[PDB]
């Protein structure tokens, strides 16, 4: 196994207080004589379902819960079993943001919401609404100042404002069926946005560096942003505030909600080694003022914490965006939304899409997971079973029913064409049970991946999957057929989402195929 037994790798994201945790670590290694290491590699969101599904990386991985799901289906995250007593110390909302199906797969440590974080020298006021904006920038930059400057290259930041007037993700009622990111509600506030960049107000090119230097050095009047920014905020000497956002259209910004998460990998061998550092050292009183002073939490996850902190204006400000906003959901699919959605944004702010465009792409690469399972679980289960499911596709499911119709046309051939084939194929593999599913996978998987990336051979992999679910049927694995659905699924959108978002998924190969 790869990972070291003995030690503590853990990963957190480079703009939180790293250094205060490293301190935490220092403190466990004092106890323990447990060395703690805290590195905080870029894109560590990306990374970690990469290496720890190879049976690597950090014991303890520190993201925003929305990431934790996908890993906790992945099979990446131990289940976390802290006793009600500890459990108590925490806000029941944390640790909701932290369950997933019906398990704790990672400790809640701090809730997250941008706040408008303004410039009072400059701007005692700071606007109500986004569509004070512009107006207030040409003022601003009648001094030589702008009105705002925040990172235009992690949707998060512009999600607020996306989600003010009626864009969301996954409708909560999580039906994973109704996406929100390219209704009226989102277009009216991407719009908005990239009407502040068409008419100079803001920099398409912006990031997270750039805005926050810009607002540190006292050029531009607000940003906005999360409290672990506050910091270099206080370094700077500006003497700024934090408040509400602004409304667009006269709605509150509905900033996405995360709660920073400890997650232990399932790899890890240092499984108690971490439970313990993250109850009895990081989530208490010590632990998280060790890691708020160096970089702020937000409103920390343990009661008697955030007691002190609540006190706190900017805090007081953080609540309010954060019940403004929405806590982002969980569910697997949150990281293809979010690259969805964070190329739209960029994409509609640099002018290579329009919003339309862009928005559409985005929902396309939103729904991709849920809309092929849907054709591929069904199509596998009829071709078992005989019978067609009988249930109704979504509000947005004609999509679904004309694909699988054409997955049916194309795929009687592929599979009558292919049956001595996959008879021999499927010979060669003992499936007898669920336990040879997750197999398959890498062989279609490495199969799949081998040729050339056309939609007849998506047919040929999901047909070979439908040879499959009907030989799982006639041996009374009928309950295999989804996780081999699943499988394939994810084979195929992890590995050709981009291509499979250029066809305008499943129309495309409706189109194709017509
Ligand atoms: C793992 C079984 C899978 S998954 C899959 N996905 C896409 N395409 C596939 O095959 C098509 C025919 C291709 O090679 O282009 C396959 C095959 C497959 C099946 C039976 C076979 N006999 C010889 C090769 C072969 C390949
Ligand atoms: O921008 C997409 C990104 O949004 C959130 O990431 C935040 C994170 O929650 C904050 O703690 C801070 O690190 O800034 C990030 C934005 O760059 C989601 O949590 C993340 O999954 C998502 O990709």
């Amino acid at each position: 196994m790869k990972i070291e037994e003995g030690k503590l790798v853990i990963w957190i994201n480079g703009d939180k207080g790293y250094n205060g945790l490293a301190e935490v670590g220092k403190k466990f290694e004092k106890d323990t004589g447990i060395k703690v290491t805290v590195e905080h590699p870029d894109k560590l969101e990306e990374k970690f379902p990469q290496v720890a599904a190879t049976g690597d990386g950090p014991d303890i991985i520190f993201w925003a819960h929305d990431r934790f799901g996908g890993y906790a289906q992945s099979g990446l995250l131990a289940e976390i079993t802290p006793d009600k007593a500890f459990q108590d110390k925490l806000y029941p909302f944390t640790w909701d943001a932290v369950r997933y199906n019906g398990k704790l797969i990672a400790y809640p440590i701090a809730v997250e919401a941008l706040s408008l974080i303004y410039n009072k020298d400059l701007l005692p006021n700071p606007p109500k609404t986004w569509e004070e904006i512009p107006a207030l920038d040409k003022e601003l930059k009648a001094k030589g100042k702008s009105a705002l400057m925040f990172n235009l290259q992690e949707p998060y930041f512009t999600w607020p404002l996306i989600a003010a007037d009626g864009g969301y993700a996954f409708k909560y009622a999580y039906d994973i069926k109704d996406v929100g990111v390219d209704n009226a509600g989102a277009k009216a506030g991407l719009t908005f946005l990239v009407d502040l960049i068409k008419n100079k107000h803001m920099n398409a090119d912006t990031d997270y560096s750039i805005a926050e230097a810009a607002f540190n050095k006292g050029e531009t009047a607000m940003t906005i942003n999360g409290p672990w920014a506050w910091s270099n905020i206080d370094t700077s000497a500006v003497n700024y505030g934090v408040t509400v956002l602004p409304t667009f259209k006269g709605q509150p910004s509905k900033p996405f909600v995360g709660v920073l998460s400890a997650g232990i990998n399932a790899a890890s061998p240092n499984k108690e080694l971490a439970k313990e550092f993250l109850e009895n050292y990081l989530l208490t009183d010590e632990g998280l003022e060790a890691v708020n002073k160096d970089k702020p939490l937000g409103a920390v996850a343990l009661k008697s914490y955030e007691e002190e902190l609540a006190k706190d204006p900017r805090i007081a400000a953080t609540m309010e965006n954060a019940q403004k906003g929405e806590i982002m959901p969980n569910i697997p699919q949150m990281s293809a939304f979010w690259y969805a959605v964070r190329t739209a944004v960029i994409n509609a702010a640099s002018g290579r899409q329009t919003v339309d465009e862009a928005l559409k792409d985005a929902q396309t690469g939103s729904e991709l997971y849920r809309q092929s399972l849907e054709i591929i679980s069904r199509y596998l289960r009829e071709q078992a079973t005989g019978a067609a499911d009988t249930a109704p596709m979504g509000a947005s499911g004609a999509t679904s029913r004309k694909a699988l119709e054409t997955l049916r046309r194309v795929g009687d051939g592929v599979q009558r064409n292919h049956e001595t084939a996959f008879q021999g194929m499927l010979r060669k593999l003992d499936i007898k049970n669920e336990d040879d599913v997750k197999s398959l996978s890498r062989v279609m998987i490495h199969v799949f991946s081998d040729g050339v990336t056309n939609w007849g051979r998506i047919v040929t992999l999901i047909s070979f999957g439908a040879f499959v679910a009907k030989h799982l049927k006639t041996i009374n694995q009928e309950s295999c057929i989804e996780p081999l659905a699943e499988s394939i699924t994810d084979v195929l959108v992890r590995t050709k989402r981009d291509w499979l978002v250029k066809q305008r998924g499943w129309d495309g190969f409706v189109e194709f195929f017509h």
